[PDB]
């Protein structure tokens, strides 16, 4: 069971979980009360299910979009913050956590993928995605390739998919239609066929995965990936001479990534709950606190007025907005789970060439509707 | 084309190319050639088609398996080391890299998996595969996993599969028989069931890659994985004390990893072939040129006698030559491409529910075939 007098704490591991460690340690200095930081593999499947039990963190972060699910299960405490509170945040983001009307979380920071490219192979990055095949092909003959992203997690691939039509669920006057799902319309087919194109013709592999392409972008061996601002403290220090850029055109259409906003959940089975409002309001959500954690990983644009007024001048920062302004905020209802599960199968599926496009997204429809 | 009057090399990432990459300044300190070691991703797919053409590295790292293909398709160089130089190295090493009567590479190291184990979390590491489940059901309840190794590539999943009876191709006096093939036996079937029995029942997830099982492991995520010498470096680094021992038994009889014994070709359309030559004969294959690549990334049990004694008395090592002296050393016929890909399709299938066990080894075992 969660321990009482404590605080356990989940985020994904690729984020700034030894900066989050520190404003830990600040806590614990300050109050007695020891912080543990903990990056559990597929925590935010595990949450649901250790926390259906009364186990797990007093805190779970993830992107919002997760969340709803957790609060429709009853796995989640209802959050307090005052008014000068809510007022230290920017609206839009409060509305990422809000579920049935009721805060389920706080909003960290605003996540949406971008283009990174390598200045020295690739002064001029592509602006369209139909360039990227002759660039690889140029890139070869060099024993270098164009483009290497994460094709084992449909978020990766998502904003091609959206590019030309593609959608999660109809939104109309403020709610989502769970039985009108769009990944089977003409424009995610096209996007979708667009990058098992790609593949076929060899200009990326199937096998690839986060991993593998970080790799090969810090080392020079691909002139391209996607990703998002927490990727930027790796490259640094892998001094390749990069830059972030607005993600290319299909179709002549922006790419639509879909928009996250990282957020900090209160487990409803914690005895910790005052501790972890305590925490996360006066100690994270804080210029200092947030500070810590992004020069560990850049969290992206913040949540925190006064300090994504001091990033905002950052053009890695600009690039990632824009991308976001193309791109569409997640839907956080409890069918996105299903949603997920449906187009990473269908995109496995037809990138590994076991189905068809069609057959892959028209079981990924049916699959993610209701 | 290859460029005459340098070298070029390739090697796994994962292995100790900056420590090669010493050897190579010496090399050019010496001979006046400049060495550039690259680690391109899926190399040993991607040399066949490039060497065909002239292009690629003028050497090649990987396990013996990959070199029979090479051999036939007219890619590698024979080579010509004197009795002297032969005696030099291991009897058995020498013949993992003879290929219709001829030597094809130079044999660098012994490579076989072992169990490794955090000593904190699990200081008693099973002897059975059959007591994992309850291993982890127990960890789970600690907020932690038993084991965690990858699932992506079917070598780590063999040594279960030919536990207790699968085999690759019969062999019987000198001769592998490609139309027999054993992945699709009593044992084999009773290996993979074991293995998608721990998935199903959330004991592993099918998702699970090379990189994640590292992580997981070396920052005290999982209490055991599977992996080679060139692993230890990573965990050295990390904060977890470890061991590494015999891998578990399955139904009482022991694992059998598939022994690859890493060895260097020569490409055939490499216009520096005495260069080559010189490189792994007179510096490479030295106390000191295996000692650098060595303190990178650990080789295993090395083909070169005087430094084998010297690193005999490592009990990582020792662990190392036990699971190999239970496994098989790989075949390097041209076959065991079609192998490898057969078996990790029907793994990949049988452990993502795709197909059942029986269908998967049904189909690999004809596809494997001839
Ligand atoms: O791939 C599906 C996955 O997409 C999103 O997860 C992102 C997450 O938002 C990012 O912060 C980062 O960690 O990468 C993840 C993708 O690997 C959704 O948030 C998630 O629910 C969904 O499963
Ligand atoms: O997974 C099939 C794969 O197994 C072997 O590859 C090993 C390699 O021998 C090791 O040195 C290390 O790099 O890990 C590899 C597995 O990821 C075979 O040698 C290879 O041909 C085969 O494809
Ligand atoms: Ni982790
Ligand atoms: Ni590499």
């Amino acid at each position: 069971k969660i321990e009482e007098g404590k605080l356990v704490i989940w985020i994904n591991g690729d984020k700034g979980y030894n900066g989050l460690a520190e404003v830990g340690k600040k806590f614990e200095k300050d109050t007695g009360i020891k912080v543990t930081v903990e990056h559990p593999d597929k925590l935010e499947e595990k949450f649901p299910q250790v926390a259906a039990t009364g186990d797990g963190p007093d805190i779970i972060f993830w992107a919002h979009d997760r969340f709803g699910g957790y609060a429709q299960s009853g796995l989640l405490a209802e959050i307090t913050p005052d008014k000068a509170f809510q007022d230290k945040l920017y609206p839009f983001t409060w509305d990422a956590v809000r579920y049935n009307g009721k805060l389920i979380a706080y909003p960290i920071a605003v996540e949406a993928l971008s283009l990174i490219y390598n200045k020295d192979l690739l002064p001029n990055p592509p602006k369209t995605w139909e360039e990227i095949p002759a660039l690889d092909k140029e890139l070869k003959a060099k024993g270098k390739s164009a483009l290497m992203f994460n094709l084992q997690e449909p978020y990766f691939t998502w904003p091609l998919i959206a590019a030309d039509g593609g959608y999660a669920f109809k939104y109309e006057n403020g709610k989502y239609d769970i039985k009108d799902v769009g990944v089977d319309n003409a424009g995610a087919k096209a996007g979708l066929t667009f990058l098992v194109d790609l593949i076929k013709n060899k200009h990326m592999n199937a096998d690839t995965d986060y991993s593998i392409a970080e790799h090969a972008f810090n080392h020079g061996e691909t002139a391209m990936t996607i990703n998002g601002p927490w990727a930027w403290s790796n490259i640094d220090t892998s001094k390749v001479n990069y830059g972030v850029t607005v993600l290319p055109t299909f179709k002549g259409q922006p790419s639509k990534p879909f928009v996250g906003v990282l957020s900090a959940g209160i487990n409803a089975a914690s005895p910790n709950k005052e501790l972890a409002k305590e925490f996360l309001e006066n100690y994270l959500l804080t210029d200092e606190g947030l500070e810590a954690v992004n020069k560990d990983k850049p969290l992206g644009a913040v949540a925190l007025k006064s300090y994504e007024e001091e990033l905002a001048k950052d053009p890695r920062i600009a690039a990632t907005m824009e991308n976001a302004q193309k791109g569409e905020i997640m839907p956080n209802i409890p069918q996105m789970s299903a949603f997920w599960y449906a187009v990473r199968t269908a995109v496995i599926n037809a990138a590994s060439g076991r189905q068809t496009v069609d057959a892959a997204l028209a079981a990924a429809q049916t699959n993610a509707a209701a």
